[PDB]
Order: C-alpha cells, then structure tokens, then sequence
C-alpha cells in the first residue's frame, strides 16, 4: 500500500515514564518520575511546530506538554508506544522496534566490569588490567590518561561507556595485534549471558607517543546479531530493499540490511543522508531506517536540557525538508527507542513511552491512534510489504489506510 516507508528514530526522545518504569533506575533512583519531552518543555521550553502540526501535542498524556499545544487540524496520526522488552538500552529498543522481545537484557556497567570478568581476562592474557580505567571513559581520554602507563607495564586498558560495550585499548608496539584479537575473542566468549551480557567487544589498537596518540584502523568488532529474524530479515529475504542510516547497521550487526548508508557525522548530516537516500532513482520500493543519535549521546547522557531542546528544534526545522522529499505514496514514521530525561538523577536512559508520528501525503484522515507497543512499528511495516511479523507486534496499517 505504501510504496516506501521511512522510519526515523530520534534516539532517546521519550514522552513520559512507562508503567514499569520503577523496575528501572538511574544512580539508584527508580525511573518512574522521568519524562524527557515534558521536563524539557517545562524547564527550558520547546518549540516544535512541525511535529506539533503532525500531532505531537495530541499524543495522550496525563498532563500536556507545556509548550506543545494540541492541534485540532492535524496532518498525521500519532500515539505513544510502550516497550515490552526487559531492557532500556539502544540495542534492545531498536531490536524490539523491528519485532523482537528481548527477555535477556544486555548488561551495562556504570561502575566497570565485575571481578569475575576482569580476573578471567587477566588469567587468559597473562596481563594485568588497569583497575582505574575500568569504568565509563571516552576512548580518547583513556588512551591519553593511561597509555603512558601501558607502554611501561604492558597492562591492558579495559573501559566502557553508557552502552553495553567492552573496549580494550592496547598500544601496537607493546601488545601485538594478534594477541589483542585473541584477548577480545576470549572476552566475547565469556560475555554471552547475564550478568555479563555484552552487545559488543571492541579491539582498540593505537600507536604514537604520550600526549599525542592515534587510534589505528586495525580495530575489530565482535558484535551480537539479533537472536531471531527481525522484520529487516523478513524484508531482505523477500527482495525488499532495506536502507540504513547512522547507528542502525551497527545496532543490527548488518542483519537484514541490504544498503548501509553509514554513520552520521551529526544529526544534520544524517538528515542530509536520508534526504539523498530518498532521492535515489534506484530506491523505488522498500524501507529506510534512520537513527539520529545526538539527542542521546550529547544531551540526555550529559543532563543538558538547553542543548536537548535546541537539538529537537533543529530537527523540527528540518522536518519540512524530509517531507518535501517524500513521494505521495511514501509513509514517514518518527519514533524513539527509550527516554533519556536531561532533568533526571543519574546519567542513563530512562524507561519511557516513546512518541509515534505518522505522515503521508496520501492520507485521507488524521488524528490519534490507540496507545500501542514498540514492535507494532515492525508489524505495520511487515503488513505493508506483505511479509511475516517477527516475535511480537500488531499492525496499525489499517488505521492509516
Ligand atoms: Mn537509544
Ligand atoms: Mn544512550
């Protein structure tokens, strides 16, 4: 029915604490007071007239978004969607958006990896791990802060980030690449189950000299693929094109992705890439899936409400460009994968409902859809292209056509 469907994930753009929010926490504080869009709106303001026109301010909430009025003549269909999976991480949310139910949520490690994991890597490698570096850390600061020490002692530098990732930095002159990879493979093999379930292990070789290090191209990644076919696989198996923009290919480890358009330098460069992709003469039928990550990486995790607002405003300003590039029989879906309330305690994601905005020039109606679940997105897409659903989700295609 829609010849193309373009799904855009505004990473972390939540619309209020989920019913099961208090099963999740932020530096010990349960997530049940979180509200990414509402707390932004109430503190720093929020001017998003293009999303409002589609209907962002018509999405049901107990208390309305302070600065996003209801729209009595909306141009699209909107609602909010509830996460079923037992995790609030990026991989879980995207996998569920594409139809999986994740009941073994990836572990994150705000206070570093536990002794069982470190002790094991030390015994396997014969190298000590620098304990002070075993915690969240920018890849760059960690190489600068502990590399000098590493060059002298041969110790491993094992660090993480807000994501379920284990990264091993090792200078090529003192830790041979082959050993780094063996160490990473061993690491990957002992992190397949909770409480050490990791999305990916990254080898981070690097060369150079103190106060001036370079991270080399000898990087290798050891990622988990989705454990069951997702709707991306269903589409690809049926010969339907699947175009990925931004973090999408990494998140799915390329599974069911026919055309990876690569990483975003920024949200704006991402929107440029989506627009270009929509304009390809080759792209006549199928699915595009874009992640715009800056909301999460730059603003949510850093608890910066002012910046989060500006990033939302900048996306809204560009939204008319995305729409101008649509064909009449295209569908645009805008959503998120969890919350990351910049006003909250902690520095993690927040367990929230996510907005759903739906727009096509072909629409003969508009309004508000019943509240749903993340994987309803996948099922709608499957329904549209005549392929099977994955684990979960129910189509709302008939409310759109
Ligand atoms: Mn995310
Ligand atoms: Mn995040």
């Amino acid at each position: 029915t829609f010849n193309r469907i373009h799904l855009v994930v505004l990473d972390s753009v939540g619309i209020g604490a989920a019913p099961d929010a208090n099963n999740f926490s932020n530096a010990g504080v349960p997530d049940g007071a979180s509200d990414t869009l509402g707390h932004i709106s109430k503190t720093v303001g929020l001017n998003v007239p293009n999303m409002a026109k589609i209907g962002l301010g018509n999405i049901p909430r107990d208390t309305p978004l302070k600065t996003v009025p209801a729209e009595n003549h909306p141009t699209g269909y909107v609602t909010k969607l509830e996460e079923v999976s037992l995790g609030k991480d990026t991989m879980t949310g995207h996998w569920e958006i594409m139809g999986l139910n994740i009941t073994e949520p990836f572990d994150t490690f705000w206070n570093g990896f536990p002794e069982e994991i470190i002790s094991k890597i030390e015994k396997f490698s014969g190298r000590k791990v620098i304990r002070e570096a075993n915690k969240p850390y920018s890849g760059t600061a960690v190489i600068d802060d502990f590399g000098p020490r590493q060059m002298e002692t041969g110790e491993l530098i094992i660090y993480t980030s807000a994501d379920p990732v284990l990264q091993i930095a090792a200078h090529e002159d003192v830790i041979p690449l082959d050993e780094l990879y063996r160490i990473c493979e061993y690491a990957r093999s002992i992190t397949l189950e909770r409480p050490a379930l990791l999305g990916r292990i990254i080898a981070r070789p690097y060369v150079g000299k103190p106060r001036n290090f370079t991270r080399t191209a000898n990087r290798h990644d050891y990622a988990l693929s989705p454990f069951a076919p997702t709707v991306l696989n269903k589409l690809a198996d049926a010969g339907v094109s699947t175009y990925a923009v931004g973090k999408i290919n990494d998140i799915f480890n390329g599974s069911g992705i026919t055309n990876d358009m690569g990483h975003n330098k920024s949200n704006s460069h991402g929107v440029d890439t989506l627009i270009k992709t929509m304009g390809l003469s080759a792209f006549t039928k199928g699915f595009s899936f874009t992640n715009l990550v800056d909301f999460d990486a730059l603003y949510g995790h850093r608890r910066n409400a002012h910046g989060y607002r500006d990033c939302l405003h900048e996306f809204d300003e560009r939204l008319p460009e995305i729409i101008a590039a649509m064909k009449v029989d295209d569908l645009l879906l805008i959503t998120a994968d969890h919350g990351n309330d910049p006003t909250y305690a902690g520095t993690d994601h927040t367990r929230e409902y996510v907005p759903l905005l739906a727009y096509s020039p072909s629409f003969t109606g508009n309004g508000v859809l019943p509240v749903g679940h993340y994987a309803d997105i996948s099922a709608t897409i499957a329904d549209n292209f005549g392929v099977d659903t994955a684990m979960i989700g129910e189509s709302f295609l008939d409310k759109l056509i």
